[PDB]
């Protein structure tokens, strides 16, 4: 044996590379214009306090953005503050507020309904994207790292614009959104802020994804958009967990009055030196289903901030799902169904194991320990750190001060926010190889979670562990006016046989979907 | 209608491409020499307090370094400082130093002479490039978010290092230059502080926009560089708003004494393996023009920290535009024209609504709010945090807490630095399709901004509304000797039917310059 | 002259190019898959106090992962604590503890024997890499920004993670990493902490430079991997400068028990769809060696936190060093060669000088000032700010607080950890230009240093300077199972004549290695 020959070259800094008139080119420019925005009022009155069916309806020739907002604006009043709280840096709102609060959209493009739930979207979307990218989608993108926040904290969401180490990652007053904090008295109990939020719309078909460079819908001779509005407290307000409650108060109390909104989109004439529009345009609208669920009281016997060992686990077995194609991916959390605390962090449990069951294929990822799954979730996209992941306690030395009392260590005990587990078919590393993304071949597959929960000893809560599924689906715009939408499936023999994508395509104007 | 055919491709990982003899080749180097560095010292003794012309003379054969720096070093006494104040985190430098204190400069290559205006250059560029890109610029490249600077406040940026989030983001001592503080007294009100700033001159042709991997400049036979020397303590020390005063002064008296300067480059032989040097080099020199401004004096009657809806909407429009080309891009601020405290942030308006007429359309983007505003300044280059833009209060909160008196809410109330609002000619969406980017065609402007400002109820200062033109403008070295630039104009008619460019060039050598 | 003719062309955004059946493609995919990971034992019980020889002895068929990780679980009792000192953000681990605590290992593949020195290969890489890389090597990537650590410090590595701006970038507990603190009493003056610490091994011939994405080995009918382990408390555990001592202790006592440590691999069939494994597969592997070091005792007269210009100027300069061909890089530090304390940071000094000799050419580099050093080892990869590696006064508003007494000063103030300069044959500018970086031609090189150290005024420490030479190495692995590595050589006239090469190569599945 011996080494083969290697050919050379010489590198050279780019500055070397003239620019001459063999080499340079001037360009001149067209592009989308900001003369085009109109603002669509929905069909009747939407209601007070943001609960309740909101329709819009606006026929719109030419092309309309592809990424096209929701603006909402409100007064809430928050009842049971300690007399003369400051409240520095404790009030917020949660993360993505107009989605979160939009269980069901009913999207109509040319008589095509499109039915989606932005709510659940974007509980997934957010944990699975680049964060400048989501805070194009909206002004409160930032999301939870840890399951209590306090007011020191720093990383704290709800941290005022001069207070946070980046206000495009604060959830606080004086961020990203408009506000008005209302008067307040001395010894008053409650306070009145209004909030404006400016937030894309997360349902299919709209192109959430792709918000940098949104792909514009055409000639929408029907277009109607119907929500289920659900802009209550618990979806939208935000409170610190150490903000102190009057006497004989379990919990704050909240109201959402004066609440409006409207549609903002892009509307604009085609350029001519584009060319004519081609007959068939295709849009990238991921379908996220909830393919299985269950729940149970899970009871902590043990210190949830003691020996990490010790801590309970709590096990949760989905029931056998059945499906008629391979998704591409999927994505597993343990949350808490029923909040305590309504304005608190959304309760994630931190998955230490996960084994998962494809037909006769039993005990997939048995072997894998915390920091594989974080390893494995942040190799298909997940976009947190490990602190938050685990669901481990995070202030250990805090906690542990001798100065802190046996009954106040819970108090101070903060834990990260907890698990999302997202995996490909192709992590699974089945015998089966005709199990790969977008094969046509139907599958039974059954997760089991062994997790750890945030409660202290001698307290519950109910638990649900969901597998939520994102398939590869495509919109088509046909030029008569028509709209569908499919699933992208093949055989496993096509698939296998495809050419190998080792990179990207060398032609830049190639996209290359899904997978 | 029925949805296309689409081929299908197996995705895999770079891993599986192997490294083998037909894909690895074995790289060599050769590079810009570091052992390269001269220091020219100006032609006569520079004015001790930095104020006055500056001139260098230095003849330079071969390849010259395209960003050449500007070394100032000098000391600052900062007087009526309130005995025993610690200063922690309160004393630095504003951003841009150098630049900021040069209004005019000109360049002479070859007996071409260059005249720009670094303040005003470096003014608009500073919001409008990659933050990494402007830390090789500058040791003072991070612009204040907030009208007020604190020492608690998160961003600070007279931070001290170990005090710093990134001290690269930071213009405190300790920080990217070097300093000395004399010794404090007990009970002293003054402070004597040495600093050194090694900074890229913002001067056409300079390549300061490519600072990466700058282009060099060949044989100068002749080579001045004539400064507008106004090293004043307005337009280079910065103290933060909250370090207290001797009883009996209004604002901090500071002289600038001992004030040198001198001149670094990068000399060197262009190496042999490169090639011959081409006949005509080209280099991009962009031309920034103050094309109108106004100013009025502006009156709150209404708390700025209060109703942002009642805050006092100040308009300004300038006169008729008149220019015989399109620019590729215009920048619009509303700045505070005379500042009533020195060393303390520049005053921008926040700007909430934009006219904009263009000959015989008028009324271009009134519909847009400032959520538009800020996301067509940030498409066109704005690198800053809506918080900033706004110009909104940014501590409600801590303004709105009970325990802060009616009389001190004002002092408390920190807003947002203001706006600066990039835009393209194809933004506008004209009717008129043949303005365009460096169109060779005539056009009439005219700018209306509605505008707040952060001044207290019953207060009010002078404001100015700027409208600068970025225009696209190429620099030209014949092998000869003789340099030229010229603006790259072209008819209308000659640019709508050039070829479309949706990606990038494919060909990594091709450079396309302007548009 | 006249300027030359420049074609057009219309830029448009990336929405417009349509996505439809002619440039969109739906991909499926493969995978390295995460079912497929192993844990070894090694062959004996590792030692208790994790001092000792380690061996792991593992045959493995098919593909085994390039980058194989150690886990190590310990207990670390800290002793000489203040009674009562709340301990908040002052402990942690100091960066890359897996890899600082082995000096040399030994791999063999195949009978094929790799030596190498893992605490010298990451004390260089951690300067010389991504930080986002490097975080997935280990779970303390973070290196230190200043020779002393307190706990208010912003960027403190020991913060925890709800007190960290970034959970990541800290080596502190309730973060990357595992932990668990046994309960302290009260009047305690030690405390128990368990650690789980899973590391990436930097170990040729382990692919830790491609971490993202490593090429895995095949084959392996021997595989052994023997470690020196030193898993000393020295090289692992981290202690605030802040932490009080009790009276009568100089330096705290620290002892490691229940030392366990496995391998972590990943090992799993090729696939099908890839098709033959090509008979000759190349790994980057490269080759850090000591060149040369010189040491002396350096004594402080005047403050470091006084005047920078009086800082007193440390010279060093090694012997010739005769090298047989020109290595890619070189590494220069001066670093203190015996701690004073045992869990403080690297002491580093700052360079403020650099003299190099090559061959006959003298006193290269002369003429750069700090800035300039700082330029120069940054664009060959230095990823750092300038106040770590200036090593100058970091705090001096804090330290010339006339609050602060003269006794007192010293402990206030923080100096930044120090310089690593980093430089190409390239940037040394030779007239000889046949000393190009994989030359086949011997040289003799001597470097000087002046540097200045952060000892106080009237002590003193050992300084060593190191200069170290990263080498372009490759190892091959032959389809018969044998394994072979070599330097990448060649003579300087082939290099010379190689093509140039200003960009990238269009071919995305092009490696080009070294240089």
């Amino acid at each position: 044996n011996t080494p083969p020959e290697l050919d050379t070259v010489l590198q050279a800094p780019y500055a070397y590379n003239w620019p001459t008139s063999k080499n340079v080119k001037i360009a001149s420019r067209i592009g989308i214009p900001y003369s085009t925005f109109q603002t669509i009022q929905p069909v009747s009155d939407a209601p007070n306090n943001g609960i309740g069916q909101i329709t819009f309806n606006q026929p719109l020739g030419n092309l309309t953005g592809g990424a096209p907002r929701l603006r909402v604006s409100f007064t809430a009043e928050i009842k049971n503050i300690l007399a003369d709280s400051s409240l520095k840096d404790q009030i917020g709102l949660k993360s993505f507020p107009v989605n979160r609060s939009i269980p069901v959209a009913v999207i109509n493009m040319n008589g095509k309904t499109f039915t989606s739930y932005p709510a659940q979207l974007i509980k997934l979307h957010q944990y699975n994207a680049d964060p400048l990218e989501l805070a194009l989608l909206s002004p409160c993108s930032d999301v939870d790292e840890y399951n209590k926040i306090k007011a020191v904290s720093m990383n704290n969401p709800y941290r005022q614009g001069t207070e946070s180490t980046d206000s495009r990652m604060s959830r606080g007053l004086g961020c990203n959104y408009a506000y008005y904090i209302h008067p307040r008295a001395a010894g008053s109990t409650s306070v009145k802020i209004d909030f404006v939020v400016d937030e894309a719309l997360v349902a299919n078909p709209t192109q959430y994804k792709n918000i940098k460079d949104p792909v514009p819908f055409r000639n929408l001779n029907t277009f109607k958009v119907i929500l289920d509005g659900q802009f209550k407290p618990e979806n939208m307000i935000g409170i610190a967990d150490d903000v102190k409650l009057v006497a004989g108060k379990a919990d704050f109390e909240v109201d959402i009055t004066g609440f409006k909104i409207n549609m903002l989109v892009q509307n604009w004439v085609a350029p001519l030196e584009i060319g004519d529009i081609p007959k068939t345009i295709i849009y990238n609208t991921p379908l996220i289903s909830l393919e299985g669920n269950i729940s149970s009281m899970c009871l902590n016997t043990k210190d949830p901030y003691g020996i990490p060992g010790e801590r309970n686990k709590h096990i949760l077995t989905t029931h056998s799902m059945a499906m008629n194609n391979v998704p591409s991916m999927f994505a597993v959390m343990v949350s808490q169904e029923t909040p305590t605390k309504k304005f608190a962090p959304d309760q994630l449990a931190g998955i230490i194991g996960l084994e998962i069951k494809v037909d006769s294929d039993v005990g997939i990822f048995r072997e894998l320990e915390q920091q594989q799954l974080y390893e494995l979730s942040s190799s298909n996209g997940y976009n947190k750190r490990f602190s938050c992941f685990s669901g481990a306690l995070a202030n250990g030395l805090t906690v542990a001060d001798p100065a802190v009392a046996a009954g106040n260590k819970f108090k101070e005990a903060i834990f990260g926010a907890g698990s999302v587990i997202f995996f490909r078919p192709s992590d699974l590393g089945l015998k089966d190889y005709n199990v790969m993304a977008n094969a046509n071949k139907s599958i039974n597959m059954q997760v089991q979670a062994t997790f750890v929960t945030p409660e202290a000893a001698g307290t519950g809560a109910h638990y649900k562990l969901e597998v939520f599924s994102i398939r590869d689906n495509l919109t088509y715009s046909f030029e008569d006016g028509t709209f569908m939408d499919d699933l992208t499936l093949y055989t496993p023999d096509q698939l296998l046989r495809s050419p190998l994508k080792l990179t990207d395509d060398n032609n830049k104007l190639m996209r290359v979907m899904g997978g």
